[PDB]
């Protein structure tokens, strides 16, 4: 899995360019209160998993994301709602056929993340208990990535680990570093960025090939100001939370409407990446012996896949 491509269940692409990619990561299952799976459309799920096999490529679950890791903490603490999380997380690998699951708690014991997120100082022991209960459950063949924010899951006072239990390494497959929404959107260069990201996370114990460098299609507007027409203000799910705006402008608004040194991204104020930044990110991947680079997402990019086509130099 070079190079991975998320879709989203809201808003599938219409038609996948299969053979420029290697890795589809479907998102989200959003995990209850009560280790349930919820959030997704299962006739939707069904056929991207169909179409992904007859076209030879692989498919995985994303658990959780921006909106759903509420409950994550609470779930995985506890023991007989972590039994049942694991217990359908491995039911959902069995219903859909699938070849991973991609794990997207943002963030374990954060302050960062969704303001009213379960959050325990033992959040990143117990995600790991997850883990290793994953790959116990699974098999092997089974693909067991996580999304990762750009430093080592946080420790037990809310502070990015410097070592890491290398049963993360040895049980997860791929640690796809989410290195945007950084302020320059998506920085390759930096107090964090893309570089630090797999500075910080190799030296917590992640070999090199299991990380793989998260790039987005789209970029954030700075004056928080609206982005274009897919930048609906959304309040998070806490009572009484405040609805506002994310600053989003897809590849496509960039496209059709139609540089920064440091971090090797270019500026318009709306930063964002084209073919040449991603390029720079692809050789970063490169010459730093990386797994691959993932993508958020899918649907953004064009009718000529610019930024897909951007990015094959890592397949
Ligand atoms: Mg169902
Ligand atoms: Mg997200």
């Amino acid at each position: 899995q070079k190079l991975s491509a998320y879709v989203v269940d809201w808003d599938l692409p219409k038609s996948i360019a299969w053979d420029k990619l290697d890795h589809i990561v479907y998102a989200f299952a959003e995990p209850t209160k009560d280790g349930e799976l919820s959030g997704f459309t299962d006739s939707q799920l069904k056929s991207v998993v169909q179409e992904a096999h007859s076209r030879g490529k692989s498919i995985s679950l994303s658990v959780g994301g921006w909106t759903g890791s509420l409950y994550f903490s609470d779930l995985l603490k506890s023991s007989s709602s972590f039994d049942n999380f694991v217990s359908n997380l491995v039911d959902v690998v069995k219903e859909y056929d699938l070849d991973g699951l991609n794990l997207d708690w943002e963030y374990p014991n954060s302050p960062n993340g969704v303001a009213c997120n379960s959050k325990d100082e033992n959040d990143t022991a117990n995600y790991l208990k997850l883990f290793k209960a994953l790959r116990e459950k699974l098999g092997s063949k089974t693909i067991l990535t996580t999304a990762v924010p750009t430093a080592p899951f946080n420790d037990e006072n809310q502070q990015p680990s410097t070592k890491l239990d290398d049963n993360w390494a040895s049980t997860v497959d791929a640690f796809y570093i989410m290195a945007y929404d950084v302020n320059a959107n998506a920085p390759l260069y930096y107090p964090t960025s893309g570089n630090d990201a797999v500075k910080a996370w190799i030296a917590a114990g992640i070999p090199a090939e299991q990380l793989v460098l998260g790039v987005p299609f789209y970029g954030r507007v700075s004056k928080q100001i609206k982005g274009d027409s897919t930048d609906e203000k959304a309040a998070d799910p806490c009572p009484n939370a405040v609805a506002t705006y994310s600053g989003q402008y897809i590849w496509r608004t960039i496209a059709q409407e139609g540089w920064d040194d440091i971090s090797k991204t270019p500026y318009a104020v709306l930063s964002f990446d084209d073919a040449a930044s991603l390029q720079d990110k692809v050789d970063y991947a490169k010459k730093q012996g990386l797994g691959g680079v993932m993508l958020w997402s899918l649907e953004m990019d064009d009718d000529e896949n610019t930024l897909l086509n951007a990015l094959q130099d890592i397949r």
